[PDB]
């Protein structure tokens, strides 16, 4: 059966204003009587995300491949829920997804892009990705401007795709929000078949 709700993902560097923009969009949709669930990745839904939290805080040392696969497993454990919501007509707004998986691991950990993409192959594909673009310039494992710049580069792997909407996120919060709302209004309203990464 068809996907009735719409699925919006935010991407961007650590300091790009995703939680503010994703929150404002959720508010906006609820105010237009759209039913909507706000999700983010990584999260601590299960023991998998608890391990990810220790990694981010540098409490444990993990191999590149080990952590990369936990980040993907954290998404797969939400596919039943995301499929169910979208089937019912409930929208999903999600802060980070598989594109973070690929950009952070290939950029910061120098893992091969294709190897990074494989485990997320088959995830539900969003309707659109808003990339909050903030050039990095002058607590957590990847917080260090040179590492941010490496990840800024690997994020360009997706820059040419039809679903990828670049948003200049150096602008005023209100103007970024208005730009995002303008784009969301363009989304097709009718139900559609589910698509999957990396189609
Ligand atoms: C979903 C996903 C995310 N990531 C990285 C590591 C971490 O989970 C995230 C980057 N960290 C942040 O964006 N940190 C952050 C800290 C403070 C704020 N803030 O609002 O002040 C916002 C973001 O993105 C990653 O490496 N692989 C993944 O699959």
């Amino acid at each position: 059966d068809k996907k009735k709700g719409k699925f919006i993902v935010f991407e961007g560097l650590d300091r790009s204003g995703k939680s503010t923009q994703s929150k404002l969009l959720v508010e906006y949709l609820k105010n237009n009587n759209v039913e909507v669930k706000h999700l983010y990745f990584p999260n601590r839904e299960t023991g998998i995300g608890q391990i990810i939290s220790k990694y981010l805080k540098m409490e444990n040392s993990m191999s590149n491949e080990t952590i990369h696969l936990l980040f993907s497993a954290n998404r797969w454990e939400h596919m039943n829920e995301i499929k169910s919501l979208l089937l019912k007509g409930i929208w999903v707004v999600c802060d980070r997804y598989a594109y973070s998986g690929v950009a952070y691991s290939s950029g910061a950990l120098n893992l091969n892009k294709t190897w990074c993409m494989n485990p997320d192959q088959g995830l539900i594909k969003p309707d659109v990705v808003f990339y909050l673009n903030v050039p990095p310039n002058y607590e957590e494992i990847y917080e260090k401007v040179e590492t941010q710049k490496k990840i800024y580069e690997t994020y360009k792997h997706f820059a040419h795709e039809d679903y990828w909407i670049n948003i200049d996120a150096t602008r005023k919060i209100e103007d970024i929000h208005n730009d995002i709302v303008k784009e969301v209004t363009k989304i097709k309203v009718e139900p559609e078949e589910f698509n999957f990464l990396w189609s």
